[PDB]
């Protein structure tokens, strides 16, 4: 931030470092946009609307209409189900001034909320509140929506109502037009009070979904049958919301069972339905299209480049799928596809990230693996070093869900099942063998706390036998934080205060460590994706934009060999005095490399599950009772426990006070 | 088949060269199959049906029939929308077994015409005759499927009428059953003769087809509405077509069209309709499912793998979009869903050839380049230079279709458009300027021989202006050959001896390069894909199977790097011993200077396009001006004159006769 001196340390840095394997050439996604009179003011409708109607006064308008709304989704949920949320707002925000002005018909954009808010701390470093304003103010005629998980607003663990009222509160402030609320499971009772604030602002309108899963046109299901749907909807109704929606999270709506679905709350209930849907099994378009032919009101598609597999259904069909009928959404077919080369290059920048699907897959009807969590998963795995054993991961993830009676596997309580299924893969016991004796198992923390009822009831009851032996004997305890004397009173006022502190109460090592990081080199969210996350080239110039009326050059021009132990240096260029940095090498500097062996086979040796840092705690001799604890392994958001199989003694161990350690090759030895 | 020492001669030289380069580590896409009892006899399938109800009861069946039908495009169109068309028999022949006992209820399978009669003959060098007859021992109980093109048959330009007869005679005495028969331009005429003989045969039901394009439900304009599409079905179903088909190669058919249009067929004409579509623009299920809401009869699908893009819509989807409601299938999604692993392992083997497109797009209403050919067609534009500008073409595409009377384009009249516009992105002129003055632009032989009459008429009728400017002045010489005395002989007779003449008219060149291999190393369609295609590697074991009875087993030890002499050594062990051999070095010895000179700054330099043998005829002097023909530059199936620039003086010709000249390069220099 501060001229060059700062900056040039960070791109120093990735430079050397550079975790990727080479780069096939530069790409400038800017160079393919459409031309048009940026400098005209935008066209008007779909906000103005709100602000000089009601809130009430618009669900009305919408119901009563020949015309289908669009959603788009590119911006938040697009994304995150190919590229493993990391898109950053330089990008998907210079095409904003475009959609806007050449797509006023457009009902709202969904850009807000989600797991962006974790992802933008911990990795792309970057402040979340700013990029709202930006997206506001680069779309001012347009309403945006937000996700939002009742009282979990934006993480895996309830938070207190005040944390709430005042994080709804700002985001109003801020600017948001459209609140959608869904709950892990489907209890009412753990949202009301998200709706009972959102609705005592005035102002914006609430939206309460629905989540869907199973098939209720099959005969054998009998428990998520229509009856279920109808009693929540009744309730959702009841409990004051403006508008219903429909959230399917992994795409298994079909063409039948929407229609009979909509028909049914269409004919008993006057509110607009919302709908939404993934597009992993094929074509998910026929869904929208037998919805939209009994009811519904509006739709959500991503971008043509950015549609299919995981993510959801291409928007360019849904507008041609519609026309010259009495569904003409009114958008401009040549309008809507005079965009696509822009999102088709941002794709190809965001190479190595890509972990997505590649295809149609027919299996997703056995394992139900959300939308927007195979990226992420898969990322996971690869970190812990599993990555190569995914077809076990995704038997372990079906067994595991079908263990626990069924449960509605959504965004807060995906986790569970995939940090169960990871720990199965891991130690080499299968999900069958672990409802028989879940008493010698080291169960992750987050999956035994979903045991403690501390995520409401699942709707289908507890496993009667399974419960009861899993929490026996795990000193079942923990306090909990309390805002003291100044949050209280910080989270009442309005501006870049109480901002801060939710941040700190939501994520305290994130916020820390990008307050260090920004404190160290500057604000890095003017920067391209490459120049953030692959570095510098040699020879070809940069542009690196800091604020209006400041830009700078820098250039590469030579590195220097990698030194015995002192240090490597790199030079660069700001249009003179070849200024000279100082970066040390974390990865070509190698230690002894001799890993403790690795045995398998003997009854009698105790491994690793997955690579993470161990802690060992264990004295020679002092016999060891089967399925004692022995040490603590603790990775990227995971903490499990590590038990002996067999009594015995300690004899030998041999590890260091706390180190990494392999996937698995020693910590103690039993006779 | 051979002794050894033949096919260890191929196995040696394919090792060397192998223009692939890295490969990952060796996997055996046999390993993943399911598992079931192969000694009992499939169960009765459709093919009992039609032997029993003959061709005709057959239809009538299929009419009154409440389940929607399914074909399985997987062995015919599928790879050769994705994977060009390189699929050896080996690889599909060990899933038929498992296909035939496991989904009986398919309607048939289409794996056979179209495009792979040329390919199975010059790059997998291997018989047609041999493979369906493979293909049809496997599946005994399902009927096989064809792509024929009436006139054209499995070539390109037509073919005299004893020839036609006298290939489907022998095709459906080789087990072929259900024939397409369609043609480019909608006109019975061109078909006619086909039908004939197609009903003559006694069992084999003909399908007729015709093409659509443009749109039907819009008003705007009123060329390709639905007055023509019903004059269009009135005469195939008095030229007395067995069953009506719809097959739309683009993939433009929406839902409100599809259901006006299917609705008017059904209530005057009592045949069934059978649909097909590619899946380019979005999710296509939309039109089946609005189809088979109206009458519609049968469709077609495709594995889960490869599916999606370019290919037809997943199976998966279509069984279960039709599930538990009044069009039930039949099949079980539970035992679909078991050979997607072989599937996707297969589609790793192939990975070098990888055509098509990442994600869906919008934008094929604008350029419609059909399904199944924007694979085979990027193919082709690599090898001659133009692999990068892939997007500069669509427009040269829309263009050639716009200027010449917007017509119907499948693969006959497919491969001139995408002639043309390859040769309009060479020079650098445009589509308007070749408009403009026909008569100064050269033009490909393929365009050449449309433009004069040898294809047919388009039902909008020959442009006027350019028409009459193309043609005159320029040339018209295309003799016809004459069937030898004793060759028409031959085709009276049944058995081999007809099926290698027939292979020889077809094509002749690839059946002498054919029968040269055959000689030179024997029979080779019994290896795998890994060593036909890539090689051998260092030291592990090579299960080869030569023929009946033989299991040679080999394994590479050693390649010896040539020193001094240019040849090279290759030591392959064959059961326990070891034997040297020696293979050339193509591709090390290569070492010649290209002085390319294309440059356009200063006009009079004549600059072959692209890559290819370009013959010159102008000599020294001989000044002459422009529109005539100076050098036939040849290429991958495309003789394309090159064009002549203004007048002036021609002095050096930095060519001899023939030599060799890759794109972008000088070939005559005028001034
Ligand atoms: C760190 O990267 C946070 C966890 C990743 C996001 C998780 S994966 C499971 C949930 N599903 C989803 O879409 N996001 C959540
Ligand atoms: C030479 O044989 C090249 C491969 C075959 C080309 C095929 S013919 C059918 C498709 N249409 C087209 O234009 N090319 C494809
Ligand atoms: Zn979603
Ligand atoms: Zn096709």
């Amino acid at each position: 931030a501060d001229r060059g001196t700062k900056i040039l340390n960070f791109l120093a840095d990735v430079t050397v470092n550079n975790p990727y394997g080479s780069r096939p050439s530069t790409i400038y996604p800017d160079d393919k946009l459409p031309d048009l009179d940026l400098r005209a003011a935008p066209p008007a409708g779909s906000k103005q609307r709100l602000v000089k109607l009601g809130p009430e006064g618009f669900a009305r308008w919408l119901r009563e209409s020949a015309a289908v709304g669009v959603t788009d989704t590119t911006f938040r949920d697009a994304h995150q189900s190919l590229l493993a949320t990391r898109v950053r707002t330089s990008g998907l925000s210079r095409v904003a001034p475009y959609l806007a002005r050449t797509m006023p018909q457009l009902l709202s954009v969904e850009c807000w909320g989600g797991a962006t808010y974790d992802v933008a701390l911990r990795f792309l470093k970057e402040d979340p509140w700013e990029r709202l304003a930006t997206l506001r103010a680069a779309m001012p005629n347009i309403c945006l929506q937000m996700l939002l998980r009742g009282r979990n607003t934006v993480g895996y663990t309830p938070y207190p109502e005040i944390v709430t009222s005042a994080f709804v509160q700002e985001a109003t402030a801020t600017g948001i037009d459209i609140f959608r609320i869904f709950d892990a499971l489907n209890n009412i009772e753990s949202m009301r009070p998200a709706i009972d604030a959102v609705r005592e602002t005035g102002s914006a309108i609430a939206e309460v979904a629905m989540c869907y899963t199973g098939d209720l046109t099959d005969p054998g299901e009998q428990l998520y049958t229509l009856d279920y749907y109808l009693k929540l909807a009744e309730q959702i109704v009841d409990a004051g919301a403006h508008v219903l929606a429909i959230k399917d999270m992994a795409g298994l709506l079909r063409p039948p069972a929407a229609q009979r679905l909509v028909s049914a709350l269409r004919s008993r209930f006057d509110l607009p339905v919302h709908l939404h849907t993934h597009d992993t099994p094929g074509g998910q378009l026929a869904s929208y299209v037998a919805a939209w032919h009994a009811g519904a009101d509006a739709v959500d598609g991503a971008a043509a480049p950015l549609a299919g597999t995981t993510s959801q259904p291409a928007l360019s069909s849904i507008v041609a799928a519609a026309a010259h009928t009495e569904y003409d959404t009114g958008l401009s077919l040549s309008a809507v596809c005079a965009l696509e080369p822009y999102w088709e290059a941002l794709r190809k920048v965001y190479a190595p990230f890509e972990s997505g699907l590649p295809g149609p897959t027919g299996r997703v009807y056995h394992h139900e693996i959300p939308g927007g969590q195979l990226s992420n998963l898969r990322q996971q795995a690869i970190a812990l070093g599993l990555g190569d054993r995914f077809e076990e991961i995704e038997e372990a993830y079906a067994g595991a869900d079908r263990v626990l009676g069924r449960l509605v596997k959504v965004t807060p309580t995906s986790k569970v099942v995939g940090d169960l299924a990871l720990a199965l893969v891991g130690a080499g016991v299968s999900a069958d063998e672990f409802a028989s004796d879940p008493a010698r198992f080291g169960i992750p923390e987050s999956v035994l706390g979903f045991l403690r009822g501390e995520l409401g009831d699942p709707p289908g009851g507890w496993p009667e036998p399974l419960r009861t032996a899993a929490l026996a004997g795990r000193g079942a305890a923990r306090p909990t934080a309390q805002l003291a004397a100044d949050d209280e009173i910080a989270l009442s006022s309005v501006g870049a205060k109480r901002q801060a502190t939710l941040n700190r109460l939501l994520f305290p090592s994130p916020t820390k460590e990008f307050n260090e990081h920004r404190e160290a080199y500057g604000d890095t969210s003017q920067l391209s994706a490459n120049q953030f996350f692959y570095g510098l080239r040699q020879g070809e110039e940069h542009r690196v934009k800091l604020e209006r009326g400041v830009e700078l050059l820098i250039g590469l021009e030579a590195i220097s060999e990698p030194d015995e132990r002192g240090m490597r240096t790199v030079m660069c260029i700001l249009n003179g005095q070849l200024r000279p940095v100082l970066v040390r090498d974390r990865s070509i500097a190698s230690a002894v490399p001799a890993a403790e062996k690795a045995d398998r086979g003997n009854p009698g040796h105790i491994a690793a599950p997955f690579a993470g840092v161990v802690t060992v705690g264990v004295c020679v001799g002092e016999r060891v009772g089967a399925g004692q604890t022995i040490a603590t392994i603790e990775a990227m958001k995971m903490e499990a426990p590590i038990t002996a199989p067999v009594a015995g003694t300690v004899e030998r161990v041999a590890v260091s006070d706390t180190a990494q350690v392999e996937g698995g090759d020693l910590l103690v030895v039993v006779s």
